[PDB]
C-alpha cells in the first residue's frame, strides 16, 4: 500500500500541513525544479530521536521535476525495511537536485508514512523556494551620428577571466537564442562561462534593445563586445558594465567614405 504525495514548489520574496490543500494565494509556482526522493528508512530506524535527515547511501525511490503547476506526484510505500530487515514506518526525505534560477533551493526536509492526508486522499508538501535577488542590464545600440536606433548589431560578454558568455537551459544543454532582452528567468536557463567561439551572441531588436536579466551580482566587471556589426558602421569600443539593473547606449559610428 502507497500513498501520494503531491509537492508543489511555489517561490517566495508558515509550516501548511499535510491535509491541506493550499493554492498559493497568487504566489507564482516553479516549474522545471529537480528532486530526489530517498528512501531513508533504514537510516532514521537505526536511531529516530538522533535523526537529522542523512541520506547516506539510502536507495533512491523516485525522482522527477515540478510541471507547469509547480507540482510533482508519487506513490510511495507507507511500510520499508530497516537496516536489520525489521518492516518499519516509510520515512522518505525531499531533496532538491536543481533550483529554478533566481531562487534559493529548498531545505531538504523529511517525514513518516502513512501521513495525515487531505480529503482527496493525497499528502501534501511545500517546500519553501526564497528568492534570491538577481540582476539584469539593458543596453541600446544607438548611430551615434543620428542617435536613432540600431537593430541587428551583434555581441558577446566576457568576464574578467576572458571567458564568455554562453546560455543553457536547466540541464546545461545548447539553446537558441534571438534578438532582444533575453528573460533569463522566465526561460530558467543558466549563466555558463566558455570560450569565445562557443560564446551566446546576443542582438540588438528593433528598438536597438539588447541585455538580459539573470545575473548573480551587481559587483562583478563584465564587458560587451561588438561581434557582428551592422554593415556601414565602425565597430563601438568594447563596453564595461556592471549588473546593476540600468540602461546604457552603445554608439556606432557610421563609416566615414572620402572620395
Amino acid at each position: 500500500t502507497t500513498q501520494n504525495v503531491v509537492l508543489t514548489k511555489y517561490g517566495f520574496d508558515i509550516d501548511r500541513a499535510t491535509d491541506q490543500i493550499w493554492t498559493g494565494d497568487g504566489a507564482k509556482p516553479l516549474q522545471g525544479v529537480d528532486f530526489t526522493i530517498y528512501n531513508v528508512t533504514a537510516n532514521y530506524w537505526a536511531s529516530p530521536k538522533d535523526y537529522k535527515g542523512s541520506f547516506d547511501s539510502a536507495p533512491v525511490a523516485a525522482t522527477g521535476t515540478t510541471n507547469d503547476k509547480g507540482q510533482l506526484t508519487q506513490a510511495l510505500p507507507i511500510q520499508s525495511k530497516d537496516a536489520s530487515g525489521k518492516t518499519r514506518a516509510a520515512v522518505y526525505l525531499f531533496h532538491e537536485t536543481n533550483p529554478r534560477a533566481g531562487y534559493n533551493t529548498s531545505a531538504d526536509f523529511w517525514l513518516t508514512l502513512p501521513a495525515k492526508a487531505a480529503a482527496d486522499g493525497n499528502v501534501y508538501v511545500y517546500p519553501k523556494n526564497v528568492q534570491k535577488t538577481t540582476y539584469e542590464r539593458t543596453f541600446v545600440k544607438k548611430d551615434a551620428e543620428t542617435k536613432e536606433v540600431l537593430e541587428g548589431a551583434g555581441f558577446k560578454i566576457s568576464n574578467s577571466d576572458g571567458k564568455f558568455l554562453k546560455l543553457t537551459d536547466k540541464d546545461g544543454q545548447s539553446v537558441s537564442i534571438g534578438e532582444g532582452f533575453i528573460d533569463v528567468l522566465a526561460n530558467n536557463y543558466r549563466l555558463t562561462w566558455v570560450a569565445e567561439s562557443d560564446a551566446t551572441v546576443f542582438t540588438s531588436d528593433k528598438s536597438g534593445k539588447f541585455g538580459l536579466n539573470g545575473f548573480a551580482d551587481n559587483t562583478t566587471t563584465y564587458t560587451a563586445v561588438e561581434t557582428n556589426v551592422p554593415d556601414g558602421y565602425d565597430a563601438a569600443a568594447n563596453t564595461d558594465f556592471k549588473a546593476d539593473n540600468s540602461s546604457s547606449d552603445i554608439l556606432n559610428a557610421p563609416s566615414g567614405i572620402l572620395p
